């Protein structure tokens, strides 16, 4: 687990046991944006809903926004993602399966919008703590498309 912005927003891969979840809490995580698809959670936990309830039992507020591996969120999922991350500033955790592709894409999106950074700079910022963040061409294009319509997104986010 890594923080992109000290205790405000970080990322991680998919936890395998409840102990990794407790570590998140111990680290200051308070809200969790779950990005992997149903089958991906199922493959490791046995049941998607059980996993989400387990986040709650451990004191975390989860939000499940399914994004295909190597892919990006739809416009609706993104507006939803940004409003969620922004409605409560501290202790935000974003996670995928490896904590690199989808997670890096969202975190970099976050910076492009909240810090007005270009794509390259945002990805670079995330890579300081998460080597390799952002894996695909589709993800790169998403971030570019986002930087391009920055004001539009901000107008909608707020």
């Amino acid at each position: 687990m890594y923080w992109v912005r000290r205790k405000t927003i970080g990322g991680s891969g998919l936890p395998y046991t409840e102990n990794e979840i407790l570590e998140w809490r111990k680290e200051g995580v308070k809200r969790v944006l779950v990005l992997p698809e149903d089958w991906e959670i199922e493959e490791s936990w046995g049941d998607k809903d059980y996993y989400l309830s387990i986040l709650k039992k451990n004191g975390l507020q989860p939000l499940h926004i399914p994004i295909p591996d190597g892919g990006v969120p739809s416009d609706s999922q993104f507006l939803t993602i940004m409003k969620w991350l922004l409605s409560e500033k501290e202790g935000n955790l974003v996670h995928s399966v490896g904590g690199i592709g989808r997670t890096g894409t969202i975190l970099a999106s976050y910076l492009i919008l909240t810090e007005g950074l270009e794509v390259e700079s945002a990805i670079d910022e995330v890579r300081l703590v998460r080597p390799g963040a952002v894996q695909t061409y589709e993800q790169e294009m998403f971030l570019l498309r986002v930087e391009g319509m920055r004001k539009s997104w901000l107008k909608n986010i707020y």
